[PDB]
Parts: structure tokens; C-alpha cells; sequence
């Protein structure tokens, strides 16, 4: 089948692991060990094509070695996650895009911006603000909830679609 290497990045506690496990195992996990970095795979049909998603749920220490660079560089698309009730996680997005562009050595990298925890009442990041930033980046923006599963498939499948477009260009 066709393989897609997805990488999930973003500040600690934005819901990277919860989103990944929601997509793979269809249930909400709270208090998942924040230090554990793992790859999860799933076979799915997206727009008529059988895909093998290979999803890197990033964690561990913030380290910039040639090795780590090389590892990140094998990612084909990046899910850039912030939490809508954490403004700092949103302003961290610039930094992750910067690192992704650096190791991919390109301004054109399949990416999707994700505003997670849209189930919460205490929003601090306007939907419109994230939409506009995403538009400046030239990428899709989706609001998700790993807790309720709202738009979780949308987010990941949108990234697959972006990688697919990149491959055909
Ligand atoms: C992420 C990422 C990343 C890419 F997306 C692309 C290429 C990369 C190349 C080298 C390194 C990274 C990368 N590594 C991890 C990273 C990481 N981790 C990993 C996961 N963490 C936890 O899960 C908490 C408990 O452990 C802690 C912080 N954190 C950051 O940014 C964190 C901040 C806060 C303090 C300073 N630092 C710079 C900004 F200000 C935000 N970047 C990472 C990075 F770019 C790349
Ligand atoms: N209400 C709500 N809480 C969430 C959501 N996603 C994650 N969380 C909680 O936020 C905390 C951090 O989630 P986690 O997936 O470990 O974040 P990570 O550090 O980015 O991997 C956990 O307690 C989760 O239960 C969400 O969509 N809604
Ligand atoms: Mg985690």
C-alpha cells in the first residue's frame, strides 16, 4: 500500500498523544506519559486510496543534533498542534514551522495547523487569528477535540491529502 509518514509536533500538553491515539484506537486518553515518543501505524482508505499512515508522536527532550535532524527530515507531512486555551502554544507555532522548513530545506512542506481542545469553554486563541496565520503560511487550519473526536480524522486526512498533492506536483 501507499505509505505516508506524518509527524505530530507542538508544545507540551497541547494534545499530540491524545490526538494520535484517538485516531489509531478511537478512544480518549488523558495523562499519557508526556516523555514517550512513538510511531503509530494504521491502514485506512482516504479518497479511494489505501494508505498506511505512519504517525510519529513526538516527545522527549528538545535536542538539535544531526541525528535528530535526519530523523525529523524523514517526515513527509507535519501536524502542527497548539491548544486554543494556551496562547503560548500558538505563538510557539512559528518556531516549529521554522525547524520543519530548516530540516526539510524548503518553504514548501506539507503541513496542517491544528487548534486542539475546541471542546473547552475557555478559549484564548481566536479562530480567525489562527485562520489568518495559516493563510499566511499557505496551509490548512482545523480545530479539533481529541476528547470528543471532533474533526480528528479531518485533521489527519487533510494532512495526507496535502502530502498527496505535494507528490503529484
Ligand atoms: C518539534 C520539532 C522539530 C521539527 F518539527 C522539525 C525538525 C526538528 C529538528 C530538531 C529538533 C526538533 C524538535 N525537538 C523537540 C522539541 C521540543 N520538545 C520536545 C517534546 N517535549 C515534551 O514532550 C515534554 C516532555 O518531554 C519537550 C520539548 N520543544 C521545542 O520547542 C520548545 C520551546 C520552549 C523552550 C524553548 N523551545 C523553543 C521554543 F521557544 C519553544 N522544539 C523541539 C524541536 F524543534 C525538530
Ligand atoms: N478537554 C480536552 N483535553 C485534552 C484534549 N487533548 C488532550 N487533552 C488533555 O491535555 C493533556 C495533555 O495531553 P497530551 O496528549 O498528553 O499532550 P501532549 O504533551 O502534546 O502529547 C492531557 O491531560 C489530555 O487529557 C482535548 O481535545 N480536549
Ligand atoms: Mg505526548
Amino acid at each position: 500500500m501507499t505509505e505516508y509518514k506524518l509527524v505530530v509536533v507542538g508544545a507540551d500538553g497541547v494534545g499530540k498523544s491524545a490526538l494520535t491515539i484517538q485516531l489509531i484506537q478511537n478512544h480518549f486518553v488523558d495523562e499519557y506519559d508526556p516523555t514517550i515518543e512513538d510511531s503509530y501505524r494504521k491502514q485506512v482508505v482516504i479518497d479511494g486510496e489505501t494508505c498506511l499512515l505512519d504517525i510519529l508522536d513526538t516527545a522527549g527532550q528538545e535536542e538539535y543534533s544531526a541525528m535528530r535532524d535526519q530523523y525529523m527530515r524523514t517526515g513527509e507531512g507535519f501536524l502542527c498542534v497548539f491548544a486554543i486555551n494556551n496562547t503560548k502554544s500558538f505563538e510557539d507555532i512559528h518556531h516549529y514551522r521554522e525547524q520543519i522548513k530548516r530540516v526539510k530545506d524548503s518553504e514548501d512542506v506539507p503541513m496542517v495547523l491544528v487548534g486542539n481542545k475546541c471542546d473547552l469553554p475557555s478559549r484564548t486563541v481566536d479562530t480567525k487569528q489562527a485562520q489568518d496565520l495559516a493563510r499566511s503560511y499557505g496551509i490548512p487550519f482545523i480545530e479539533t477535540s481529541a476528547k470528543t473526536r471532533q474533526r480528528v480524522e479531518d485533521a489527519f486526512y487533510t494532512l495526507v491529502r496535502e502530502i498527496r498533492q505535494y507528490r503529484l506536483k
